[PDB]
């Protein structure tokens, strides 16, 4: 219970820095996945919006899970631009952001159950 | 067991989060924290230490982190070089391997009790 929790802030915190460190080294996104298909968002998806069923931050964190997969695709098409370093930073700032309200609504939705 | 291990593991990501954009964004230390005095390298001294005492992993973590205490001052004695890539990466990577080695190390005493 708590112990599924911590594992699953552990979880997309470790996609995160993975996805920066990729970024700042490398200037591309290479071989990283979307959160919809990393670790996390795979737990979501399968087990957590079931175990969760009938709590409203779950459909708040599949529209961030859902409008941050936009946002990677488009990069995904255009790794010209992570070289660019405005359009770097406007990424990574955007990642922080969607993990950050994630991470929060996560810790609600497993103390309201 | 399983529970304090991720929970710490948060921890000290969430630490590796801040710093590295702090450095990303601003190009400086300033407000930083070594991670001898953040939340997780508070609790290891005071708490995880003596939990784990007369353990081997217990003495490479704490060379670890005192390490990079002295990594952390080099740094802010020159900050001139967190502007350059190089010397920025480099510290990056200091970053980096210090929080993955402490990582490994304190899923191994957790396993282990």
């Amino acid at each position: 219970a708590e112990e599924e929790k911590e594992r699953q802030i552990a979880s997309i915190l470790s996609w995160e820095i993975d996805i920066i460190y990729k970024i700042l080294l490398d200037s591309d996104l290479g071989s990283s996945l979307p959160l919809s298909q990393a670790d996390f968002g795979l737990w979501f998806n399968h087990k957590g919006r079931h175990y969760f069923s009938g709590i409203a931050e779950v459909g708040h964190i599949s529209r961030l899970i859902q409008d941050f997969d936009g946002i990677f695709n488009q990069t995904m098409r255009n790794t010209r631009n992570l070289n660019n370093r405005s359009l770097r930073v406007k990424f990574l700032l955007q990642i922080r952001n969607t993990v950050s309200q994630i991470i929060t609504l996560l810790r609600e939705l497993f103390e309201e159950v």
